[PDB]
């Protein structure tokens, strides 16, 4: 679980900004939530990697070459998750700058928008990390 446990934190941290509070809105607009969700995101992948490496100790081999097939589809897995992860952190750095854009104006609709294209990104995530919680549970 200490990945799933540093998983569960980037993934809260972003069910908040989700609400867009005046909070959110007000962070969301200096680097700080992009910033903070960086950092939680690069803890997901340092626990996953140093999680798989500790769990190709256990493993039963004998089925030969399927390991590396395996090994392969989890490192791809393992791709997907970062990649999602930094997609959310990237919607989130072109809302700062398309508020910039509109100079001063209400940014009501972007937030609107903002809202939809972010639920669908985690809802992307989500399905990733389940996926990814799938291969490392064949190991």
């Amino acid at each position: 679980q200490r990945w799933e446990l540093a998983l569960g934190r980037f993934w809260d941290y972003l069910r908040w900004v989700q609400t867009l509070s005046e909070q959110v809105q007000e962070e969301l607009l200096s680097s700080q939530v992009t910033q903070e969700l960086r950092a939680l995101m690069d803890e997901t992948m340092k626990e996953l990697k140093a999680y798989k490496s500790e769990l190709e100790e256990q493993l039963t081999p004998v089925a030969e070459e399927t390991r590396a097939r395996l090994s392969k589809e989890l490192q791809a897995a393992q791709a997907r998750l970062g990649a999602d992860m930094e997609d959310v952190r990237g919607r989130l750095v072109q809302y700062r700058g398309e508020v910039q854009a509109m100079l001063g104006q209400s940014t009501e609709e972007l937030r609107v928008r903002l809202a939809s294209h972010l639920r669908k990104l985690r809802k992307r995530l989500l399905r990733d990390a389940d996926d990814l919680q799938k291969r490392l549970a064949v190991y």
